[PDB]
């Protein structure tokens, strides 16, 4: 019984359990065991929630950040439904209160018992909330479709859970002893060797002697740093750099001065070295697992007796305002004189003050630790700076988490990339981080659902192959249903590679409709058809993929031969005619990120009044080189409408009416004029998004427009100016903006409002742009590798000036966009 989920487990994270065993590691081995208990106690909490409280954790309210409407209604066993004229005002309540008085006309004699289910969707309506505030209603509202909703009672809902169910005495200075290597280059060796606490040194760096390339190398050589033993902070990071000289880089490895057990480590050390692209103190604290390939640096920890480092209760028991909006070494020793008055009237500045504490004196860090024990609670936005690796102590760490509690299953949903990107600046398996991303995972299945992703998706890369394994198995212990939800997605995506592979040889080989028609004929199979059906999206787990419509499958011509899978719902009816994009060859983490900053920026905007008609579309890696792409229906590429085809309804005399006529036949008479309302509040929010983001290689491929008028861009292969970009305007826009006239300037400065609008509120929340751009770093793209590559959010931003120098700086930028548009 309980076999069969291991081999589940192991197929599904694509690592078997047995090689956690190999190891004989009793940090996994304490891993394991600690979190299963976890996930298992967190799975019988689920079992004993209430019937609306297990909604809130299978279907999550998808929720927006008068006027009535027509809703069609219908009860689960009954192909029978009613169609009501009820308001946007209207709680689902009244609605279901309706849909049980037209029940009882028919069969001729509470709502608090239901709830509206979706149809053909993992989606739910209930809460005290008007219809007008649910995302699914807003979709019908806008493109004018019918909503469908499914009556399901209590007592059904409660089937769906059980069909669910599972010391400061050592004074003498730091040395180690640097025996040998075992390595591989073309000149000298030497050993550069560094003590760190995050970002910054404890000591500076002492190097070794210059030994000859013969490698195998040997040193035996006694390397002291200018630090004090206990002096030693509990997160200390000991670094090496191994480089060729007459500068040549050739590997490097760190590792904790503790263990997980808070134990000093003593004695001999092999340490499997990672390649090098000089001292990396960011980079994993554990070694390479290929030490068939890689080099070994052999090192010993002396002995100093065992020592572990002291617990809480010891540490424990041992012109301010004008610098307060990088600082020199007076206002440094400002900041720590004047500390206690940072805890008491700047609580917010904790940061700042983290950042001045000399973490290389002991007694320093315990008057800190002591100030951040009795510390007020910082708000959300201040505790994901301090998730940054500029903040390594464990102490600080677990403030963070203990701030980030009061964050909503929205609020996490949004930030979760960021909060799982940081999983490889920890040092230890056993973390407050991980503890809590289980722990909401597992009372949101939502969350549950982009955890798994996020970290399936990495799996690939050795550094993170182990955390990310455990983290996964911890989370399937929780969840045996869910494991096996996940696992027909993975089966779905298998055969997606695999026919992905025939396609692209076949590409090479043949014409493109004969191809498609082999394309077809592999689908059509039983496993195929079988495995390609009935699945929860990978994209969005409330979106169903049922029966694949292989007639309107196709492959794209772009080098990586993407593919195009559309499906078909009875039950939904048209919001199950959902398609999704197979790519394979590319990394899609970038344009994930680029589309999630786009969503926030949506977010910020709609929470400010403001909607400006964007498109933010799914994308999701969940492989090696190998992702997902939601396809935006009834959408065409600019080039594509520009090509200007025959016996087409959009015959264009000039190639600037080409777009305006295209949205005059997808909207006819009294429909045209509400989509260049569409197209002009959609370009003026990409205007700013792609300016703002620094995006660049923007031509009529990578633009797209919705039939509804929606402008869009797709393919975000370069961000930050990386190829400093300027704006971006297009004479075919303007036109459409100007309803197709050649002045009509109200229209344009209505336009340039909506353009000014949307960059003011995104420089108020720049800093969210900037703490969440800073904990990305640590995913490893190349486009945002360091701080200067920050520094260009810094710039499109402007968040060093006023709001009325930044707006005129703006301005300056959209005439530059202006007089360069022909
Ligand atoms: C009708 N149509 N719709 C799309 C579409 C819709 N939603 C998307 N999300 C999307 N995205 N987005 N990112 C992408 C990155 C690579 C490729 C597409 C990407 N593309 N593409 C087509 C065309 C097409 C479609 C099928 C076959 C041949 C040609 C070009 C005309």
């Amino acid at each position: 019984v309980k076999k069969l989920i291991n081999s589940q487990i192991s197929l599904l994270i694509g690592k078997g359990l047995h090689e956690f065993d190999s190891l004989r590691d009793p940090e996994v081995n304490d891993f394991r065991t600690k979190m299963r208990q976890f996930c298992e106690e967190a799975a019988a909490h689920r079992q004993q929630l209430g019937w609306v409280e297990w909604l809130q954790y299978s279907f999550p309210l998808q929720l927006e950040p008068n006027r009535a409407l027509l809703v069609n209604v219908k009860f689960e066993g009954s192909e029978e439904s009613f169609t009501f004229q009820v308001s946007t005002k209207d709680m689902p309540l009244a609605l279901m209160a309706c849909a049980l008085r037209k029940k009882a006309t028919v069969f001729r004699q509470q709502p608090e018992e239901y709830a509206l289910q979706v149809n053909g969707r993992h989606e739910y309506l209930y809460g005290n909330y008007p219809l007008c505030h649910f995302q699914y209603i807003c979709s019908c509202l806008h493109s004018g479709l019918t909503p469908h909703l499914t009556m399901v009672h209590s007592s059904s809902i409660l089937a769906m859970r059980d069909e669910q169910s599972n010391l400061w005495s050592l004074e003498q200075p730091f040395s180690i002893e640097l025996i040998e290597g075992r390595k591989v280059n073309a000149m000298k060796l030497v050993v550069q060797a560094g003590l760190f606490h995050g970002n910054e040194m404890l000591c500076k760096t002492v190097s070794s002697s210059e030994v000859n390339v013969c490698s195998e190398p040997v040193w035996k050589q006694r390397l002291e740093f200018d630090i004090s033993v206990c002096d030693l902070p509990r997160m200390a990071r000991l670094c090496f750099a191994l480089y060729a000289v007459v500068d040549c880089p050739i590997a490097w490895a760190n590792l904790m001065l503790f263990d997980y057990k808070d134990q000093l480590k003593t004695g001999e050390r092999c340490l499997y070295m990672w390649p090098s692209v000089l001292l990396n103190p960011a980079g994993t604290v554990r070694g390479n697992p290929n030490t068939e390939s890689a080099a070994a640096l052999v090192i010993y920890l002396p002995e100093v007796a065992p020592v572990y480092f002291p617990a809480l209760e010891k540490i424990l028991e041992l012109l301010r305002e004008i610098l307060e909006r990088e600082l020199y070494e007076h206002e440094k020793d400002l900041v720590w004189k004047m500390r206690h008055e940072v805890q008491e009237h700047f609580p917010e500045a904790l940061a700042r003050l983290l950042l001045v504490t000399k973490w290389n004196k002991h007694e320093d860090v315990a008057q800190m630790l002591y100030l951040l024990c009795s510390w007020p609670e910082l708000p959300v936005l201040s505790a994901l700076e301090l998730l940054d690796f500029s903040f390594p102590d464990c102490y600080v760490g677990s403030f963070a988490i203990k701030s980030l509690r009061k964050l909503t299953d929205d609020e996490l949903f949004q930030y979760l990339l960021q909060l799982v990107q940081v999983l490889k600046y920890e040092s230890y398996l056993d973390c407050e981080l991980t503890k809590f991303l289980l722990g909401r995972a597992l009372a949101n299945r939502k969350i549950g659902h982009f955890l798994f992703w996020h970290l399936r998706s990495e799996m690939h890369v050795p550094s993170v192959a182990l955390r990310f394994g455990l983290i996964m198995e911890a989370y399937c212990r929780g969840s045996t249903h869910h494991m096996k939800v996940l696992m027909k997605q993975g089966e779905a995506l298998s055969k997606l590679k695999a026919l992905n592979d025939f396609v692209k040889v076949s590409s090479q080989k043949t014409t493109k409709p004969q191809t498609k028609e082999m394309m077809h004929m592999c689908m059509r199979q039983e496993t195929y058809m079988e495995a390609l059906s009935h699945l929860q999206s990978p994209l969005d787990p409330s979106t169903l993929l049922e029966e694949v419509c292989v007639e309107q499958c196709t492959f794209m011509d772009s080098k990586m031969k993407p593919l195009w899978i559309m499906y078909s719902s009875e039950e939904a009816g048209s919001a199950g005619n959902v398609g999704i994009i197979f790519k394979n060859g590319d990394d899609l983490r970038q344009d994930m990120l680029t589309l999630q900053m786009i969503q926030l920026m949506d977010v910020l905007w709609k929470q400010e009044g403001l909607d400006l008609r964007m498109t933010p579309y799914g994308c999701l890696p969940t492989g090696d080189r190998t992702g997902l792409i939601e396809v935006v229906l009834h959408s065409d590429t600019i080039a594509n409408i520009q090509l200007n085809k025959s016996n087409m309804a959009a015959t264009a005399a000039f190639n600037k009416d080409a777009l305006l006529n295209w949205l005059k036949s997808k909207n006819p008479g009294e429909a045209l004029d509400r989509a260049i309302e569409e197209f002009t509040l959609s370009c003026a929010g990409y205007c700013v998004a792609t300016y703002v983001l620094g995006i660049g290689d923007r031509h009529s491929d990578n633009i797209m427009i919705r039939e509804s008028g929606q402008l869009f861009h797709i393919d975000f292969g370069h961000f930050l100016g990386n190829f400093r970009v300027p704006f971006i305007l297009t004479y075919d826009f303007v036109h459409v903006i100007q309803q197709g006239k050649t002045n009509n300037s109200e229209k344009f400065e209505r336009f340039r409002g909506y353009c000014e609008r949307a960059y003011t509120i995104l420089r108020r929340h720049g800093l969210l742009f900037l703490h969440l751009f800073a904990l990305m770093r640590a995913a490893g793209l190349p486009e945002l590798s360091c701080s200067k590559d920050i520094q260009y959010l810094k710039d499109s931003l402007a968040l060093g000036k006023t709001e009325e120098e930044a707006l005129k700086h703006f301005r300056v930028k959209f005439n530059e966009a202006l007089r360069e548009s022909w």
